[PDB]
């Protein structure tokens, strides 16, 4: 699984998703709020896309592994994401 | 790294850059680049860009690998969404 984080360096509230397609909806479901997630930790052999826009659109920001910092475009601006 | 889009072949014209990602023409408009415009494009090395006649990803696709002067005549002036991946 993929663990999202509020905040930078694993910091604040986390939300672990196995794989899948999700929409904000689906998200906020999760306890995931919109434009909230500042750092992540991928699973060695997958991939995340993160989504600037809801349905898997807009901006996508791409990682392979753990980062303690999505980027200064990508912060605070996940609404939907792939994990594959 | 980006890709730039050109408003005319060679490079020519207006050009905006957009980074990667899944655009609908709501989203390229708001990104600055107008409907059935784009002719020319530069393209990151490893990067992949497919370019759809219609909105939402549907109608006649395009694909890009490089630096590209000219689209070809089908795809000129026909961009409405577009697909930016690596
Ligand atoms: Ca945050
Ligand atoms: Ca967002
Ligand atoms: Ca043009
Ligand atoms: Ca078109």
């Amino acid at each position: 699984a993929v663990t999202f984080y509020e905040d930078i360096n694993y910091g604040g509230a986390s939300v672990s998703l196995q794989p899948g397609n999700y929409t904000l909806s689906q998200l906020n479901t999760a306890k995931i709020p919109n434009d909230w997630m500042s750092s992540l930790k991928v699973p060695s052999g997958w991939t995340v896309d993160v989504y600037e826009n809801d349905n898997f659109t807009g901006t996508k920001w791409t990682y392979t592994s753990d980062t303690p910092w999505v980027g200064n475009d990508a912060n605070d601006k996940m609404t939907s994401v792939k994990i594959y």
